[PDB]
C-alpha cells in the first residue's frame, strides 16, 4: 500500500507503508480560520482525534489520502 506523506504545490512525495499498515491517513490540526497543518502517512489504525483542533479521515487503496 502506497500512501501519500507529504505535499507541496510542487507535487506529492509518497511511500509503501510498513508491514501491517494497510491505512493512509490525512490529518488537518486546526490553527487560525484561514490556515491547518496537514499532515499524511501511513497508519495501522485509524488516528484519533485527540484535539478539538484536529480532524482525520482514513482510506485503504494507493494515495487515496492526497
Amino acid at each position: 500500500l502506497t500512501c501519500v506523506t507529504s505535499k507541496s504545490i510542487f507535487g506529492i512525495t509518497t511511500e509503501n507503508c510498513p508491514d501491517g499498515q494497510n491505512l493512509c491517513f490525512k490529518k488537518w490540526y486546526y490553527i487560525v480560520p484561514r490556515y491547518s497543518d496537514i499532515t499524511w502517512g501511513c497508519a495501522a489504525t485509524c488516528p484519533k482525534p485527540t484535539n478539538v483542533r484536529e480532524t482525520i479521515r482514513c482510506c485503504e487503496t494507493d494515495k487515496c489520502n492526497e
